[PDB]
Protein backbone atom coordinates (compact mmCIF):
# COMPACT_ATOMS: atom_id res chain seq x y z
CA UNK A 1 0.00 0.00 0.00
CA UNK A 2 0.51 3.50 -0.20
CA UNK A 3 1.44 4.75 2.97
CA UNK A 4 0.97 8.22 4.45
CA UNK A 5 4.55 10.00 4.68
CA UNK A 6 4.27 10.08 8.65
CA UNK A 7 3.96 6.60 9.07
CA UNK A 8 6.60 5.97 6.49
CA UNK A 9 8.92 8.15 8.41
CA UNK A 10 8.00 5.83 11.57
CA UNK A 11 8.59 2.68 9.94
CA UNK A 12 12.09 3.99 8.60
CA UNK A 13 12.92 5.87 11.97
CA UNK A 14 11.88 1.70 13.72
CA UNK A 15 13.97 0.35 11.01
CA UNK A 16 17.45 2.43 12.10
CA UNK A 17 16.60 1.80 15.80
CA UNK A 18 15.59 -2.44 15.40
CA UNK A 19 19.04 -2.72 13.73
CA UNK A 20 20.94 -1.12 16.25
CA UNK A 21 19.59 -3.30 19.07
CA UNK A 22 19.88 -6.42 16.40
CA UNK A 23 23.59 -5.63 16.56
CA UNK A 24 23.46 -4.65 20.54
CA UNK A 25 21.94 -8.57 20.99
CA UNK A 26 24.17 -10.25 18.64
CA UNK A 27 27.45 -8.95 20.82
CA UNK A 28 25.64 -9.96 24.20
CA UNK A 29 24.66 -13.28 23.24
CA UNK A 30 28.35 -13.93 22.82
CA UNK A 31 29.59 -12.36 26.43
CA UNK A 32 28.51 -12.49 30.04
CA UNK A 33 26.44 -10.06 31.57
CA UNK A 34 27.25 -9.08 34.89
CA UNK A 35 24.04 -8.45 36.32
CA UNK A 36 24.80 -5.25 38.21
CA UNK A 37 26.32 -3.75 34.24
CA UNK A 38 23.10 -5.00 33.05
CA UNK A 39 21.10 -2.34 33.85
CA UNK A 40 23.26 -0.14 32.46
CA UNK A 41 23.87 -2.19 29.12
CA UNK A 42 20.08 -1.55 28.84
CA UNK A 43 19.95 1.97 29.39
CA UNK A 44 22.85 1.94 26.56
CA UNK A 45 20.75 0.43 24.02
CA UNK A 46 17.42 2.06 25.06
CA UNK A 47 19.07 5.63 24.60
CA UNK A 48 21.15 4.86 21.87
CA UNK A 49 17.89 3.69 19.98
CA UNK A 50 15.49 6.04 21.61
CA UNK A 51 18.00 8.59 20.13
CA UNK A 52 17.88 6.99 16.30
CA UNK A 53 14.57 7.54 16.42
CA UNK A 54 13.99 10.63 17.72
CA UNK A 55 16.65 11.85 15.51
CA UNK A 56 14.67 10.63 12.31
CA UNK A 57 11.37 12.02 13.46
CA UNK A 58 12.74 15.30 14.23
CA UNK A 59 14.93 15.46 10.97
CA UNK A 60 11.11 15.62 9.75
CA UNK A 61 9.24 16.50 12.24
CA UNK A 62 11.17 19.58 14.40
CA UNK A 63 7.97 21.11 15.97
CA UNK A 64 6.46 17.81 16.70
CA UNK A 65 6.05 16.71 20.87
CA UNK A 66 7.81 13.94 21.68
CA UNK A 67 7.21 11.56 24.73
CA UNK A 68 10.09 8.72 25.16
CA UNK A 69 10.43 6.21 26.86
CA UNK A 70 14.05 7.40 27.93
CA UNK A 71 13.67 11.03 27.35
CA UNK A 72 10.16 11.73 29.17
CA UNK A 73 7.64 14.61 27.42
CA UNK A 74 8.86 17.13 25.41
CA UNK A 75 6.43 19.64 23.68
CA UNK A 76 6.12 20.63 20.48
CA UNK A 77 5.33 24.21 19.44
CA UNK A 78 2.86 25.86 16.82
CA UNK A 79 0.46 23.44 14.51
CA UNK A 80 3.43 20.82 15.78
CA UNK A 81 2.02 21.20 19.26
CA UNK A 82 -1.21 19.21 18.35
CA UNK A 83 1.34 15.76 17.12
CA UNK A 84 2.58 13.41 20.03
CA UNK A 85 5.46 10.90 19.21
CA UNK A 86 5.24 7.84 22.07
CA UNK A 87 8.19 5.84 21.73
CA UNK A 88 9.22 2.26 23.02
CA UNK A 89 12.70 2.54 21.93
CA UNK A 90 13.11 -1.26 22.99
CA UNK A 91 9.68 -3.53 24.39
CA UNK A 92 10.50 -6.13 25.97
CA UNK A 93 13.78 -5.43 28.22
CA UNK A 94 13.97 -8.61 30.03
CA UNK A 95 13.86 -10.30 27.41
CA UNK A 96 16.08 -8.39 25.61
CA UNK A 97 19.16 -8.36 28.48
CA UNK A 98 18.75 -12.36 29.00
CA UNK A 99 19.18 -12.90 25.22
CA UNK A 100 15.60 -14.01 24.78
CA UNK A 101 14.70 -12.57 20.85
CA UNK A 102 11.41 -11.22 21.44
CA UNK A 103 11.20 -7.70 21.86
CA UNK A 104 10.18 -4.87 19.44
CA UNK A 105 10.41 -1.01 18.51
CA UNK A 106 7.12 0.62 18.89
CA UNK A 107 6.49 4.09 17.93
CA UNK A 108 2.78 5.66 17.72
CA UNK A 109 1.39 9.04 16.77
CA UNK A 110 -1.53 10.68 18.24
CA UNK A 111 -3.13 13.88 16.55
CA UNK A 112 -4.93 15.80 18.87
CA UNK A 113 -4.82 13.18 21.63
CA UNK A 114 -6.39 10.24 19.10
CA UNK A 115 -4.12 7.85 17.53
CA UNK A 116 -2.74 8.65 14.12
CA UNK A 117 0.20 6.43 13.20
CA UNK A 118 1.69 3.45 14.70
CA UNK A 119 4.50 0.60 14.19
CA UNK A 120 5.56 -1.86 16.48
CA UNK A 121 8.97 -3.60 14.24
CA UNK A 122 10.21 -7.49 15.44
CA UNK A 123 14.00 -6.87 14.19
CA UNK A 124 14.76 -10.37 14.99
CA UNK A 125 11.87 -11.66 12.53
CA UNK A 126 11.90 -8.86 10.87
CA UNK A 127 8.11 -8.21 11.50
CA UNK A 128 7.17 -4.97 10.39
CA UNK A 129 3.60 -4.24 11.80
CA UNK A 130 2.19 -1.04 10.77
CA UNK A 131 -0.93 1.31 10.79
CA UNK A 132 -2.89 4.75 9.97
CA UNK A 133 -6.05 5.65 11.38
CA UNK A 134 -8.56 4.60 8.54
CA UNK A 135 -6.00 2.98 6.32
CA UNK A 136 -5.97 -0.24 8.28
CA UNK A 137 -2.97 -2.09 9.58
CA UNK A 138 -0.24 -4.47 7.71
CA UNK A 139 2.09 -7.33 8.08
CA UNK A 140 4.89 -6.81 5.83
CA UNK A 141 2.74 -5.03 3.54
CA UNK A 142 0.16 -7.32 3.76
CA UNK A 143 -3.49 -6.40 4.99
CA UNK A 144 -4.01 -8.06 8.66
CA UNK A 145 -7.32 -9.03 9.97
CA UNK A 146 -8.38 -9.89 13.77
CA UNK A 147 -9.52 -13.81 13.78
CA UNK A 148 -12.67 -14.80 13.37
CA UNK A 149 -13.15 -16.83 16.58
CA UNK A 150 -16.79 -16.86 18.06
CA UNK A 151 -16.14 -17.15 21.76
CA UNK A 152 -13.57 -18.26 23.93
CA UNK A 153 -13.43 -22.13 23.03
CA UNK A 154 -10.18 -23.09 21.81
CA UNK A 155 -9.00 -19.23 21.69
CA UNK A 156 -5.22 -18.57 22.33
CA UNK A 157 -4.66 -15.63 24.40
CA UNK A 158 -1.71 -13.18 25.27
CA UNK A 159 -1.50 -11.72 28.72
CA UNK A 160 2.02 -10.26 31.35
CA UNK A 161 2.36 -9.87 34.49
CA UNK A 162 3.89 -6.55 35.83
CA UNK A 163 7.02 -7.95 37.89
CA UNK A 164 7.89 -4.98 40.18
CA UNK A 165 7.48 -4.79 43.93
CA UNK A 166 4.52 -2.72 43.55
CA UNK A 167 2.43 -5.06 41.69
CA UNK A 168 2.32 -7.45 44.43
CA UNK A 169 -0.51 -6.81 46.28
CA UNK A 170 -2.59 -7.31 43.05
CA UNK A 171 -0.88 -11.08 42.15
CA UNK A 172 -4.08 -12.82 43.79
CA UNK A 173 -6.43 -10.63 41.11
CA UNK A 174 -3.98 -11.50 38.16
CA UNK A 175 -3.91 -15.32 39.22
CA UNK A 176 -7.70 -15.20 39.73
CA UNK A 177 -8.07 -14.18 35.66
CA UNK A 178 -5.90 -16.50 34.65
CA UNK A 179 -7.66 -19.72 36.90
CA UNK A 180 -11.22 -18.36 35.21
CA UNK A 181 -9.65 -18.62 31.61
CA UNK A 182 -7.94 -21.98 31.49
CA UNK A 183 -10.99 -24.19 31.58
CA UNK A 184 -12.44 -22.57 28.24
CA UNK A 185 -9.09 -21.40 26.10
CA UNK A 186 -6.68 -23.48 23.85
CA UNK A 187 -3.53 -21.68 25.66
CA UNK A 188 -2.58 -18.43 27.60
CA UNK A 189 0.78 -17.15 26.55
CA UNK A 190 3.19 -14.88 28.49
CA UNK A 191 6.19 -13.86 25.80
CA UNK A 192 7.50 -10.71 27.73
CA UNK A 193 6.49 -7.85 24.91
CA UNK A 194 3.27 -6.18 25.29
CA UNK A 195 3.06 -4.23 21.55
CA UNK A 196 4.25 -7.69 19.97
CA UNK A 197 1.05 -9.19 21.95
CA UNK A 198 -0.96 -6.74 20.61
CA UNK A 199 0.03 -6.57 17.42
CA UNK A 200 -0.48 -10.52 17.24
CA UNK A 201 -3.85 -9.55 18.11
CA UNK A 202 -4.14 -7.10 14.96
CA UNK A 203 -2.80 -10.17 13.27
CA UNK A 204 -5.19 -12.76 14.21
CA UNK A 205 -2.35 -14.73 15.82
CA UNK A 206 -3.97 -13.99 19.43
CA UNK A 207 -7.66 -13.92 19.83
CA UNK A 208 -7.92 -11.51 22.69
CA UNK A 209 -5.01 -10.29 25.76
CA UNK A 210 -5.10 -8.47 28.78
CA UNK A 211 -2.70 -7.16 31.06
CA UNK A 212 -2.37 -4.28 33.93
CA UNK A 213 0.54 -2.29 34.77
CA UNK A 214 1.62 -0.88 31.31
CA UNK A 215 2.85 2.33 30.45
CA UNK A 216 1.39 4.20 27.08
CA UNK A 217 4.99 3.59 25.07
CA UNK A 218 4.01 -0.26 25.51
CA UNK A 219 0.30 0.25 24.22
CA UNK A 220 -0.29 2.74 22.17
CA UNK A 221 0.77 1.88 18.81
CA UNK A 222 -0.21 -1.87 19.57
CA UNK A 223 -3.98 -0.63 20.04
CA UNK A 224 -4.13 1.41 16.64
CA UNK A 225 -2.72 -1.99 15.17
CA UNK A 226 -5.84 -3.50 16.99
CA UNK A 227 -8.54 -1.10 16.06
CA UNK A 228 -7.37 -1.26 12.49
CA UNK A 229 -7.40 -4.69 11.80
CA UNK A 230 -10.96 -4.29 13.32
CA UNK A 231 -10.81 -5.26 16.53
CA UNK A 232 -11.57 -3.78 20.14
CA UNK A 233 -9.62 -2.32 23.30
CA UNK A 234 -10.22 -1.21 26.02
CA UNK A 235 -9.43 -0.23 29.84
CA UNK A 236 -10.75 -3.15 32.55
CA UNK A 237 -13.87 -1.03 32.69
CA UNK A 238 -14.52 -1.30 28.77
CA UNK A 239 -13.81 2.27 28.57
CA UNK A 240 -10.93 4.22 26.47
CA UNK A 241 -8.52 5.50 28.89
CA UNK A 242 -6.28 2.39 28.69
CA UNK A 243 -3.15 4.35 27.80
CA UNK A 244 -3.72 6.40 30.87
CA UNK A 245 -4.36 3.72 33.42
CA UNK A 246 -2.69 1.20 32.60
CA UNK A 247 -4.90 -2.07 32.22
CA UNK A 248 -5.78 -2.97 28.58
CA UNK A 249 -8.15 -5.46 27.25
CA UNK A 250 -8.01 -6.29 22.79
CA UNK A 251 -9.13 -8.59 20.37
CA UNK A 252 -11.57 -9.63 18.05
CA UNK A 253 -15.07 -8.54 18.66
CA UNK A 254 -16.66 -11.17 20.47
CA UNK A 255 -13.04 -12.30 22.37
CA UNK A 256 -12.72 -9.15 23.56
CA UNK A 257 -16.47 -9.13 24.85
CA UNK A 258 -15.99 -12.27 26.75
CA UNK A 259 -12.61 -11.86 27.96
CA UNK A 260 -13.83 -8.50 29.57
CA UNK A 261 -16.98 -9.68 30.63
CA UNK A 262 -14.59 -12.93 32.47
CA UNK A 263 -12.63 -10.75 34.16
CA UNK A 264 -15.09 -8.22 35.40
CA UNK A 265 -15.63 -10.26 38.83
CA UNK A 266 -11.52 -10.23 39.79
CA UNK A 267 -11.30 -6.13 39.69
CA UNK A 268 -10.03 -4.90 42.45
CA UNK A 269 -11.19 -1.23 43.36
CA UNK A 270 -7.89 -0.18 42.38
CA UNK A 271 -8.29 -1.35 38.73
CA UNK A 272 -11.53 0.31 38.48
CA UNK B 1 32.86 -29.90 10.19
CA UNK B 2 33.25 -30.30 14.32
CA UNK B 3 29.91 -32.32 14.23
CA UNK B 4 30.16 -36.21 14.35
CA UNK B 5 28.08 -37.95 11.45
CA UNK B 6 25.07 -39.26 13.28
CA UNK B 7 24.20 -35.39 14.27
CA UNK B 8 25.30 -33.81 10.94
CA UNK B 9 22.44 -36.42 9.73
CA UNK B 10 19.71 -34.91 12.18
CA UNK B 11 20.47 -31.40 12.23
CA UNK B 12 20.25 -32.00 7.69
CA UNK B 13 16.81 -33.80 8.74
CA UNK B 14 15.84 -31.35 10.85
CA UNK B 15 16.82 -28.76 8.47
CA UNK B 16 14.12 -30.31 5.81
CA UNK B 17 11.75 -30.70 7.98
CA UNK B 18 11.75 -26.91 9.38
CA UNK B 19 11.32 -25.57 5.79
CA UNK B 20 8.36 -27.64 4.91
CA UNK B 21 6.71 -26.45 8.33
CA UNK B 22 7.81 -22.80 7.41
CA UNK B 23 6.13 -22.71 4.14
CA UNK B 24 2.93 -24.11 5.54
CA UNK B 25 2.81 -21.55 8.39
CA UNK B 26 3.35 -19.12 5.23
CA UNK B 27 0.23 -20.53 3.68
CA UNK B 28 -2.14 -20.64 6.44
CA UNK B 29 -1.35 -16.93 7.63
CA UNK B 30 -2.74 -15.54 4.34
CA UNK B 31 -5.72 -18.32 4.64
CA UNK B 32 -8.32 -18.94 6.76
CA UNK B 33 -8.50 -21.84 9.14
CA UNK B 34 -12.13 -23.33 9.79
CA UNK B 35 -10.95 -24.65 13.15
CA UNK B 36 -12.50 -28.26 12.08
CA UNK B 37 -9.68 -28.36 9.45
CA UNK B 38 -7.36 -26.84 11.79
CA UNK B 39 -6.72 -30.43 13.69
CA UNK B 40 -6.64 -32.09 10.00
CA UNK B 41 -4.15 -29.38 8.54
CA UNK B 42 -1.82 -30.16 11.63
CA UNK B 43 -1.96 -33.54 11.58
CA UNK B 44 -1.41 -33.56 8.00
CA UNK B 45 1.87 -30.96 8.35
CA UNK B 46 3.26 -33.03 11.48
CA UNK B 47 3.08 -36.08 9.26
CA UNK B 48 4.88 -34.75 6.53
CA UNK B 49 7.90 -33.34 8.55
CA UNK B 50 7.59 -36.59 10.45
CA UNK B 51 8.00 -38.24 7.03
CA UNK B 52 10.87 -35.80 5.79
CA UNK B 53 12.90 -36.47 9.11
CA UNK B 54 12.26 -40.20 9.30
CA UNK B 55 13.20 -40.92 5.39
CA UNK B 56 16.58 -38.57 6.13
CA UNK B 57 17.59 -40.66 8.98
CA UNK B 58 16.74 -43.98 7.95
CA UNK B 59 18.47 -43.70 4.31
CA UNK B 60 22.18 -42.64 6.60
CA UNK B 61 20.53 -45.67 9.47
CA UNK B 62 18.07 -48.17 8.49
CA UNK B 63 18.55 -50.20 11.48
CA UNK B 64 17.44 -47.90 14.18
CA UNK B 65 14.62 -47.41 15.87
CA UNK B 66 12.31 -45.18 15.54
CA UNK B 67 9.91 -42.72 17.95
CA UNK B 68 7.75 -40.51 16.55
CA UNK B 69 5.37 -38.38 17.67
CA UNK B 70 2.81 -38.72 14.55
CA UNK B 71 3.94 -42.00 14.04
CA UNK B 72 4.42 -45.47 16.74
CA UNK B 73 7.83 -46.66 18.18
CA UNK B 74 9.31 -48.85 15.48
CA UNK B 75 12.08 -51.54 16.50
CA UNK B 76 15.55 -52.11 14.61
CA UNK B 77 17.55 -54.99 14.02
CA UNK B 78 21.09 -55.56 15.09
CA UNK B 79 23.51 -53.34 16.47
CA UNK B 80 20.80 -50.58 15.58
CA UNK B 81 18.48 -51.70 17.59
CA UNK B 82 20.56 -50.21 20.32
CA UNK B 83 19.63 -46.61 18.81
CA UNK B 84 16.33 -45.21 19.28
CA UNK B 85 15.63 -42.09 17.55
CA UNK B 86 13.43 -39.81 19.78
CA UNK B 87 11.23 -37.01 17.03
CA UNK B 88 8.70 -34.08 17.65
CA UNK B 89 8.46 -33.10 13.97
CA UNK B 90 6.53 -30.03 15.29
CA UNK B 91 6.29 -28.68 19.02
CA UNK B 92 4.31 -25.89 19.14
CA UNK B 93 1.11 -27.15 17.97
CA UNK B 94 -1.26 -24.45 19.37
CA UNK B 95 0.95 -21.58 18.33
CA UNK B 96 1.50 -23.22 14.72
CA UNK B 97 -2.14 -23.64 14.20
CA UNK B 98 -2.50 -19.61 15.24
CA UNK B 99 0.73 -18.78 13.32
CA UNK B 100 2.58 -17.69 16.35
CA UNK B 101 6.28 -17.71 15.04
CA UNK B 102 7.66 -19.66 17.77
CA UNK B 103 8.00 -23.51 17.31
CA UNK B 104 10.68 -25.74 16.53
CA UNK B 105 11.11 -29.56 15.16
CA UNK B 106 12.69 -31.39 17.97
CA UNK B 107 14.93 -35.14 16.88
CA UNK B 108 17.10 -36.77 19.90
CA UNK B 109 19.20 -39.82 19.30
CA UNK B 110 19.41 -42.33 22.72
CA UNK B 111 22.15 -44.98 22.67
CA UNK B 112 21.00 -48.01 24.79
CA UNK B 113 18.39 -45.51 26.71
CA UNK B 114 21.05 -42.78 27.14
CA UNK B 115 20.83 -39.32 25.41
CA UNK B 116 23.55 -39.23 22.21
CA UNK B 117 22.19 -36.36 20.22
CA UNK B 118 20.26 -33.71 20.13
CA UNK B 119 18.72 -31.03 17.19
CA UNK B 120 16.49 -28.54 18.27
CA UNK B 121 15.38 -26.64 15.17
CA UNK B 122 13.20 -22.96 15.25
CA UNK B 123 12.88 -22.88 10.84
CA UNK B 124 11.27 -18.79 11.59
CA UNK B 125 14.58 -17.47 13.49
CA UNK B 126 16.49 -19.86 11.98
CA UNK B 127 18.02 -21.29 15.31
CA UNK B 128 19.71 -24.34 15.34
CA UNK B 129 20.67 -25.98 18.82
CA UNK B 130 22.97 -28.86 18.47
CA UNK B 131 24.66 -31.21 21.18
CA UNK B 132 26.14 -34.35 21.00
CA UNK B 133 27.09 -36.61 24.39
CA UNK B 134 30.36 -35.04 25.70
CA UNK B 135 31.10 -32.54 22.75
CA UNK B 136 28.97 -29.68 24.29
CA UNK B 137 26.18 -27.98 22.66
CA UNK B 138 25.90 -24.83 19.87
CA UNK B 139 23.55 -22.66 18.70
CA UNK B 140 24.32 -22.43 14.90
CA UNK B 141 27.77 -23.23 15.50
CA UNK B 142 28.79 -21.11 18.43
CA UNK B 143 29.33 -23.06 21.80
CA UNK B 144 26.85 -22.61 24.54
CA UNK B 145 26.53 -22.26 28.63
CA UNK B 146 24.29 -21.84 30.83
CA UNK B 147 23.93 -18.22 32.60
CA UNK B 148 25.98 -17.93 35.86
CA UNK B 149 23.19 -16.19 37.87
CA UNK B 150 23.75 -17.43 41.50
CA UNK B 151 19.80 -17.49 42.58
CA UNK B 152 16.49 -16.65 41.66
CA UNK B 153 16.83 -12.96 42.19
CA UNK B 154 16.13 -11.71 39.12
CA UNK B 155 15.68 -14.69 37.34
CA UNK B 156 13.78 -15.22 34.06
CA UNK B 157 12.07 -18.79 33.92
CA UNK B 158 10.16 -20.81 31.32
CA UNK B 159 6.69 -22.95 32.01
CA UNK B 160 3.98 -24.00 30.32
CA UNK B 161 0.72 -24.85 31.74
CA UNK B 162 -1.29 -27.90 30.55
CA UNK B 163 -3.95 -27.30 28.92
CA UNK B 164 -5.86 -30.68 28.79
CA UNK B 165 -8.66 -32.09 30.48
CA UNK B 166 -6.73 -34.64 31.99
CA UNK B 167 -4.72 -31.93 33.95
CA UNK B 168 -6.79 -29.60 35.06
CA UNK B 169 -6.67 -30.74 38.50
CA UNK B 170 -2.97 -29.68 38.93
CA UNK B 171 -3.64 -26.39 38.16
CA UNK B 172 -3.98 -25.25 41.73
CA UNK B 173 -0.62 -26.40 42.67
CA UNK B 174 1.01 -25.01 39.43
CA UNK B 175 -0.82 -21.69 40.63
CA UNK B 176 0.97 -21.92 43.85
CA UNK B 177 4.56 -22.91 42.66
CA UNK B 178 3.92 -19.14 39.92
CA UNK B 179 3.02 -17.59 43.52
CA UNK B 180 5.84 -18.75 45.24
CA UNK B 181 8.47 -17.47 42.29
CA UNK B 182 6.73 -13.73 41.77
CA UNK B 183 8.95 -11.67 44.27
CA UNK B 184 12.32 -12.75 43.33
CA UNK B 185 12.05 -13.72 39.66
CA UNK B 186 12.61 -10.82 36.41
CA UNK B 187 9.71 -12.84 34.91
CA UNK B 188 8.24 -15.96 34.11
CA UNK B 189 8.03 -16.91 30.52
CA UNK B 190 4.77 -19.48 28.68
CA UNK B 191 5.96 -19.06 25.07
CA UNK B 192 4.74 -22.32 24.47
CA UNK B 193 7.31 -24.80 23.01
CA UNK B 194 9.13 -26.72 25.70
CA UNK B 195 11.94 -27.75 23.10
CA UNK B 196 12.71 -24.20 23.20
CA UNK B 197 12.47 -23.66 26.95
CA UNK B 198 14.78 -26.33 27.35
CA UNK B 199 17.06 -24.78 24.33
CA UNK B 200 16.83 -21.49 25.93
CA UNK B 201 17.81 -22.83 29.15
CA UNK B 202 20.66 -24.86 27.54
CA UNK B 203 22.24 -21.13 25.74
CA UNK B 204 21.67 -18.99 29.31
CA UNK B 205 18.63 -17.21 27.78
CA UNK B 206 16.55 -18.34 30.85
CA UNK B 207 18.08 -19.36 34.01
CA UNK B 208 15.44 -22.17 34.53
CA UNK B 209 12.68 -24.07 33.55
CA UNK B 210 10.07 -26.58 35.02
CA UNK B 211 6.97 -27.98 33.23
CA UNK B 212 4.71 -31.18 33.87
CA UNK B 213 2.46 -33.31 31.48
CA UNK B 214 5.35 -33.23 28.48
CA UNK B 215 5.92 -35.91 26.61
CA UNK B 216 9.53 -37.75 25.49
CA UNK B 217 9.56 -36.01 22.37
CA UNK B 218 9.22 -32.62 23.40
CA UNK B 219 12.13 -32.94 26.12
CA UNK B 220 15.02 -35.40 25.25
CA UNK B 221 16.27 -33.02 22.40
CA UNK B 222 16.41 -30.30 25.08
CA UNK B 223 16.91 -32.55 28.39
CA UNK B 224 20.35 -33.48 25.89
CA UNK B 225 21.00 -29.47 25.72
CA UNK B 226 20.84 -28.18 28.97
CA UNK B 227 23.55 -31.36 29.65
CA UNK B 228 26.23 -30.46 27.64
CA UNK B 229 25.83 -27.09 28.06
CA UNK B 230 26.69 -27.71 31.93
CA UNK B 231 23.69 -27.50 33.44
CA UNK B 232 21.02 -29.97 35.53
CA UNK B 233 17.78 -31.93 34.47
CA UNK B 234 15.55 -33.67 36.87
CA UNK B 235 12.15 -34.31 37.34
CA UNK B 236 10.43 -32.96 40.30
CA UNK B 237 11.66 -35.30 43.01
CA UNK B 238 15.36 -34.41 41.54
CA UNK B 239 14.97 -38.18 39.91
CA UNK B 240 16.72 -38.84 36.67
CA UNK B 241 13.11 -40.08 35.35
CA UNK B 242 11.79 -37.05 33.66
CA UNK B 243 11.09 -38.62 30.19
CA UNK B 244 8.96 -41.45 31.62
CA UNK B 245 6.88 -38.92 33.57
CA UNK B 246 6.33 -36.17 31.73
CA UNK B 247 7.35 -33.36 34.76
CA UNK B 248 10.54 -31.67 34.39
CA UNK B 249 12.93 -28.87 35.79
CA UNK B 250 16.14 -28.00 33.52
CA UNK B 251 18.27 -24.82 34.91
CA UNK B 252 21.35 -23.86 35.51
CA UNK B 253 23.19 -25.22 38.76
CA UNK B 254 22.16 -22.86 41.65
CA UNK B 255 18.52 -21.79 39.95
CA UNK B 256 17.81 -25.60 39.13
CA UNK B 257 18.22 -26.56 42.54
CA UNK B 258 16.44 -23.78 43.64
CA UNK B 259 13.83 -23.95 41.58
CA UNK B 260 13.36 -27.61 42.53
CA UNK B 261 13.49 -26.41 46.12
CA UNK B 262 10.74 -24.28 45.63
CA UNK B 263 8.53 -26.25 44.22
CA UNK B 264 8.79 -29.13 46.43
CA UNK B 265 5.69 -27.94 49.05
CA UNK B 266 3.45 -28.00 45.72
CA UNK B 267 4.18 -31.57 45.00
CA UNK B 268 0.13 -33.42 44.37
CA UNK B 269 0.26 -36.25 46.55
CA UNK B 270 1.47 -38.84 43.77
CA UNK B 271 5.00 -37.54 44.38
CA UNK B 272 5.75 -38.35 48.05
Amino acid sequence: GSMQPMLNIALRAARSAGELIFRSIERLDVISVNEKDAKDYVTEVDRAAEQTIVAALRKAYPTHAIMGEEGGLIEGSGEGADYLWVIDPLDGTTNFIHGVPHFAVSIACKYKGRLEHAVVLDPVRQEEFTASRGRGAALNGRRLRVSGRKSLEGALLGTGFPFRDNQIDNLDNYLNMFRSLVGQTAGIRRAGAASLDLAYVAAGRYDAFWEFGLSEWDMAAGALLVQEAGGLVSDFTGSHEFLEKGHIVAGNTKCFKALLTTIQPHLPPSLK
